[PDB]
């Protein structure tokens, strides 16, 4: 699984479950391209987010729908998106953890390349 | 001014200076438009980034090039840019700051928001 | 002013007010010896906490009631303190500014030095 | 094990690698009384830090040790040590994970808790 995700929810301390993401390529034209979608489980992760062969290298745009996830707790979020771009293989093939920690008013993007 | 910025480099312990961002704005279509642009001063702030008038309530857009500043320092980071997308209803002397804390492989994205 | 804090509350998007923070200076002894105590104004800050003065080189302790900020909200927190260790002035005198986002399970501490 | 860690590099974008740490218990009488050491292993991790019979409901700090970490890595950091400390098993027993990122400046703590 080269691409993993793992979302924290700082106001609970629990992961964030039934985070809905979207995965978007850069074209060579400039632009974006949904490429996948997913919905963590109750520990915050997708497993078998994408294929080995979705995962050129190349530039990619995680979207996550925090504003959904807040409004679904019941919480008033400010931002109306997480986003989180990146070049993928810039110089090899590699996994890719995308950590996530969320509160209505903050997001930290980390990410952890092996 | 109604959109503030605050930006800080986790590395240094200093305000991150010299960044550059646009400020865009959601279209009725679902495009952007861009209103501003700017640089951040050693303070890690830019002031007078657009105006109340230039600011009316919809979803915006600012895109900090951080992957320039971190490669300018020497370090090379994780992200292409980092974006910070909200809904502003700025009614009522309503003022939006953007802090911003940066690490090569890491930000966090915070919001301070006046009544 | 050579010590300046600056606390942000990242569920509600606001600076943390009122919150109960306490200044110690390590002691030859390997102690802490308590120096001066404040509460953040409206600002998220505390305006004249100590003087330059009474800010030698050496090991301080900033602690940070982030338990009570969030039990007087109504919240459930994790840490039952913050607590922000450093020394300071140790290649000259400068200022510190200790920069504090809080949310019940999370805090993120950084420092701008001058 | 009902206390984990998990340690970030958020410079290298990696898991925080040899970081010492010790785990103390609060006493009745103010004091600590250290229960445990260990230092992470190379997933940023620390495989049975303590056990269920060390753990009785009370206060507990996990004292990191960051800078000789950075001072390592070949930085200058701001902080002489990375503190957490929580009240264990407040509302009956859990089981803990601590997630810490790590820049020179600036750390977050975050808490995973069941
Ligand atoms: O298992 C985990 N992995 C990562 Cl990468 C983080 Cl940030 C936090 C946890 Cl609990
Ligand atoms: O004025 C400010 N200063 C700092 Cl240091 C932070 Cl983190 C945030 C704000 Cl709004």
């Amino acid at each position: 699984c080269p691409l993993m995700v793992k979302i924290l929810d700082a106001v609970k301390g629990t992961p964030a479950g039934s985070v809905a993401l979207k995965v978007s390529q850069k074209t060579a034209d400039g632009g974006w391209t949904q490429i996948a979608t997913g919905v963590t489980d109750a520990t915050g992760e997708i497993h078998n987010l994408i294929t080995e062969q979705q995962f050129p290298a190349g530039v990619y745009r995680v979207e996550f729908d925090t504003k959904a996830y807040w409004t679904n707790q019941g919480s008033t979020p400010f931002h109306e998106v997480a986003e989180v771009v990146f070049d993928a293989h810039p110089e090899g093939h590699r996994h890719y953890t995308l950590a996530l920690l969320l509160s209505p008013f903050s997001y930290t993007t980390t990410a952890v390349v092996s």
